[PDB]
RNA sequence: GUCCCCUUCGUCUAGAGGCCCAGGACACCGCCCUUUCACGGCGGUAACAGGGGUUCGAAUCCCCUAGGGGACGC
């Protein structure tokens, strides 16, 4: 009967997730983090009441709900670096650190230093399986819907001390168990947007943390075409917001981004969700993390994603340094964007990924 | 001033008297999808430069005013 502090978010998942441990035996207490100081009000309530939903489930379950405010560190170790790499015309995955710096550190820490427990549990639809003495990470069932990608930063240690209940179920079940128990959360917007921050519309959110200087938009044929109004507002393979409306000698295809020109403040577009300047045969990842937490030397042979919910695309990996890696896409990959993370899997297992900083241009 | 061609949704256009209260594409807007940003799916809004004629009927035919052509536009 160990102590288990589950992160109550007021989300359908979490809820079912606690009740599952509760049943599973465990002493179950839940904590609700408040990590973002909303500027607006329409935003507050939304996340304020998101708490009453959280609590009202702990009560209907008979569990104490703990308040905490890591908002301090959220900005400190996440949203800050967030805006950083963005300013640098790259696409960062806030959420990807939202787990590395908080939900599995900041939290985990405060679990025993205060709450005094010996098992943290998120509702992350992923699973944990210990073997040969090393705690291993691995995506749950319901393949389609799964979050292994967001936790490549975790280590066996961290994982081991964590509990992932629902990752065993299948999404429809979860969203139901809750409906049956009566948990107020069942029937609630699965959730979107930066973790902790609201599902608001980007352009207005990002355009409130950085400047706003227009520019020019060029075809892949070094010729004017559109008004680049802004730049951080886009990303390789983006389609919307490029004003373009086809012209005389255009395949009617929609236009997609292909490269940001940092200094010349350009916006190299093209045309066709398959155009050569939107594919690669590999890339190079830096800031690496292996759940295994073993040093990586030599050559590997696995699969790899390059954006959330992408699709296990075969690849070969070889060490290019003590921090960088050179992977080679078994087939061209679409819009490998720099800044996003690249998680490699060895099947059921998720070996952990790393940050992309270099794609591998398609041969002419 | 050489007495001939032009003009369609935001944009690129379909349209050669009744089938067009105008069609597609891209854009734009929305929903769905999704704990990043994106992709994707689905659907919606939207135009005959303007005024007269001719026909049972006109986007298309004629006429009238605001944009482009004639190796001489001395």
């Amino acid at each position: 009967a160990k102590k288990v502090i589950v992160g109550m978010s007021g989300g359908v998942d979490s809820s079912v997730s606690a009740w599952l441990l509760q049943q599973q035996g465990y002493q179950v207490e839940g904590l609700f983090m408040k990590n973002w100081e909303e500027d607006d009000g329409e935003e507050y309530c939304t996340a304020a009441a998101d708490l009453a939903d959280a609590q009202a489930v702990c009560d209907k379950l008979g569990i104490e709900l703990h308040t905490v405010n890591f908002a301090a560190e959220y900005w400190d170790n996440v949203f800050e670096l967030f805006l950083a790499e963005y300013k640098a015309g790259r696409t960062p995955n806030p959420d990807i650190l939202c787990n590395k710096e908080i939900k599995f550190k900041a939290f985990l820490e405060f679990a025993a230093e205060d709450l005094g427990a010996d098992y943290i549990a998120t509702g992350h639809y992923v699973r944990r399986a210990d073997v040969d003495g090393k705690s291993r990470l691995l995506r749950g069932l319901d393949s389609n819907k799964d979050q292994s990608y967001f936790l490549y930063t975790l280590s066996h240690e961290q994982i081991a001390q964590s509990l992932f209940p629902v990752g065993e179920l299948e999404k429809p079940q979860v969203r139901k168990i809750a409906e049956d128990l009566g948990l107020v959360t069942a029937k609630k917007k699965d959730s979107t947007g930066i973790c902790f921050i609201g599902e608001r519309k980007f352009r207005e959110f990002l355009g409130r943390y950085l400047p706003a200087q227009p520019g020019k938009i060029i075809t892949v044929d070094g010729d004017e075409i559109g008004e680049h109004q802004g730049l951080m507002y886009h990303t390789l393979g983006q389609r919307k917001g490029l004003g373009i409306g086809g012209t005389k000698e255009g395949t009617e295809e929609p236009w997609y981004v292909v490269d940001k020109d940092v200094e010349n403040n350009i916006l190299v577009v093209a045309q066709g969700h398959e155009h050569p300047r939107l594919m690669s045969v590999g890339l190079i990842a830096q800031q690496l993390h292996w759940v295994d937490r073993e040093p990586f030397t030599g050559t590997m042979r696995c699969t790899v994603k390059t954006r959330y919910r992408q699709t296990d695309i075969p690849c070969t990996v070889k060490a290019l340094d003590d921090d960088r890696i050179e992977v080679i896409f078994d087939e061209p990959v679409a819009a490998v964007t720099p800044g996003q993370s690249a998680v490699f899997y060895n099947g059921e297992v998720c070996l952990g990924g790393g940050i992309i900083e270099q794609r591998l241009p398609l041969p002419v």
